[PDB]
């Protein structure tokens, strides 16, 4: 199946998913000088107070924390969005070394990692239906740089040893994703896609300008995961990022002057 290696990585994905060469693919490079401040954009509303985390899992391409999305608990609204989008899961992309790992780039700068908080539009009733709509999903993207530890990330780091290989999962209740957010909600936004197969063009991207810092030890633990299932071994889970795709006929808008 698809992956990030030489024979199954991003340059191969178009064969099974022709939309890989489509008009609104993600990620992209964010050219900070070209992105235009849009005074009509609204503050982003990130309401995560009643989030209910369920599980943590290694899906063979990242690790992911899942949430109960059957009611409006943890929701994203405002900013570029019309309506309400429910948090279903978050996951990460990271590198083999600190100078790569992010999917979006900023003036071609790659960060060590990137956090994606994936939300779907309640007007479509479930995430499967939402991925079939141009405004079905909103993904909040947050850059990670290496420096001080992020305390809110540690609960995640400490259980990664239990989900080393594809297919493994664990209980992961009472996790508060507010602890993964930077101070500022200044953001860039543009219409794009899922960055993993099926690459559906269903995402409004909201990428925060301010990175969070994580420690060397925290990201080191990401790098011990495996793409492979137990017994297939082994493909170390590193460099699970899609590179920047052509911007084509799109404008990136900034929420800040
Ligand atoms: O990040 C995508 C990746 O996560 C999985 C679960 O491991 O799917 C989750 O997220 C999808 C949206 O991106 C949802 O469509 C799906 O319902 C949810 O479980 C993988 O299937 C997917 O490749
Ligand atoms: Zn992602």
């Amino acid at each position: 199946h698809w992956g990030y290696g030489k024979h199954n990585g991003p340059e191969h994905w178009h064969k099974d998913f022709p939309i890989a060469k489509g008009e609104r693919q993600s990620p992209v490079d964010i050219d900070t000088h070209t992105a235009k401040y849009d005074p009509s954009l609204k503050p982003l509303s990130v309401s995560y107070d009643q989030a209910t985390s369920l599980r943590i899992l290694n899906n063979g391409h990242s690790f992911q924390v899942t949430f109960d999305d059957s009611q409006d608990k943890a929701v994203l609204k405002g900013g570029p969005l019309d309506g309400t989008y429910r948090l279903l899961q978050f996951h990460f992309h990271w590198g083999s070394l600190d100078g790569q790992g992010s999917e979006h780039t900023v003036d071609k700068k790659k960060y060590a990692a990137e956090l994606h908080l994936v939300h779907w539009n309640t007007k479509y009733g479930d995430v499967g239906k939402a991925v079939q709509q141009p405004d079905g999903l909103a993904v909040l993207g947050i850059f990670l740089k290496v420096g001080s530890a992020k305390p809110g990330l540690q609960k995640v780091v400490d259980v990664l040893d239990s989900i080393k290989t594809e297919g493994k999962s664990a209980d992961f209740t009472n996790f508060d994703p507010r602890g993964l957010l930077p101070e500022s909600l200044d953001y860039w936004t543009y219409p794009g896609s899922l960055t993993t197969p099926p690459l559906a063009e269903c995402v409004t991207w909201i990428v925060l300008k301010e990175p969070i810092s994580v420690s060397s030890e925290q990201v080191l633990k990401f790098r011990k995961l495996n793409f492979n299932g137990e017994g297939e071994p082994e493909e170390l889970m590193v460099d699970n990022w899609r590179p920047a795709q052509p911007l084509k006929n799109r404008q990136i808008k900034a929420s800040f002057k």
